[PDB]
């Protein structure tokens, strides 16, 4: 049914293909991945929204589960990467984290969670959308230490609350990663380049202080949490990502809060004095 054109990319669970429907003629992007994740897939083709990747086809067959989705021309890892020596607009960042609020804002409404956002797993095209992909298939599948190819699964957009082995995540976890993301979006690097789980946890610690019961009730509490565990003070989100101004800064704060229910929803993010002057700048693409 599908003329593979080009590998366009390795996901977690399997490889992704740039493919033409032999017989509607549609370019999609064709994931093929080697029975409740059947279920909870097939679910996922009814939370459409204009900033979430479009699933449109679910098919099993002959061991393999093939994923059949929307296709655009560019991640922005790679675009960010292609944008390092200005760095993104402010606008068009400001676009982007609008448009993923938006996407998070909906997903959250029908509580399903991503739980691995990511630069990888965001996508745009040249009308300036950016949109999530990979929506519901953590749920689905788990999120391994490895991609099927063994590439190590990145931590540095893991939620606290998750490598403090908390097993029962919420949709806080989405809001963390994408604060991250953000603030990557605006310095050009990475905010927590962790390369093991400690070492994630320690470079949230060193910048955001090491949480307690103070900023963080039943912290101490957490699995993985131990009281041998250093304590650092927290510094000033004014070093951590300039030239933000004080209304992203005092959102990036509330986006990056320790305690999960304290930590802004997607919602009233969106509400956030931030967004008053966002527009819809079109970015430029070299496809
Ligand atoms: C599977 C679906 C989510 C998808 C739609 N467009 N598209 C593009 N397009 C960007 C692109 C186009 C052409 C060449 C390279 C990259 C790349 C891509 N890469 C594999 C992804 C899928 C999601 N998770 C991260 C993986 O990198 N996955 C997808």
């Amino acid at each position: 049914n599908f003329q593979k054109v080009e590998k366009i990319g390795e996901g977690t669970y399997g490889v992704v293909y740039k493919a033409r429907n032999k017989l509607t003629g549609e370019v999609v992007a064709l994931k093929k991945i080697r029975s409740t994740a059947i279920r909870e897939i097939s679910l996922l083709k009814e939370l459409n929204h204009p900033n979430i990747v479009k699933l449109l086809d679910v098919i099993h067959t002959e061991n393999k589960l093939y994923l059949v989705f929307e296709f655009l021309h560019q991640d922005l890892k790679k675009f960010m990467d292609a944008s390092a020596l200005t760095g993104i607009p402010l606008p068009l960042i400001k676009s982007y984290l609008f448009q993923l609020l938006q996407g998070l804002a909906f997903c959250h409404s029908h509580r399903v969670l991503h739980r691995d956002l990511k630069p990888q797993n965001l996508l745009i095209n040249t009308e300036g959308a950016i949109k999530l992909a990979d929506f519901g298939l953590a749920r689905a599948f788990g999120v391994p230490v490895r991609t099927y190819t063994h590439e190590v699964v990145t931590l540095w957009y893991r939620a606290p609350e998750i490598l403090l082995g908390c097993k029962y995540y919420s949709t806080a976890v989405d809001i963390w990663s994408l604060g991250c993301i953000f603030a990557e979006m605006v310095t050009r690097r990475a905010l927590f380049p962790g390369d093991s789980e400690i070492d994630q946890l320690f470079r949230i610690f060193r910048t955001l202080g090491t949480p307690d019961e103070v900023v963080w009730p039943g912290v101490t509490s957490m699995p993985d949490y131990k009281p041998s565990f250093p304590k650092w003070a927290r510094q000033d989100f004014s070093k951590v990502v300039p030239p933000l101004d004080e209304d992203g800064r005092s959102l990036l704060s509330q986006m990056l809060h320790y305690d999960p229910n304290k930590r802004i929803s997607a919602k009233a993010a969106l509400a956030h004095p931030f967004f008053q002057d966002v527009t819809k700048p079109v970015p430029h693409l070299r496809l």
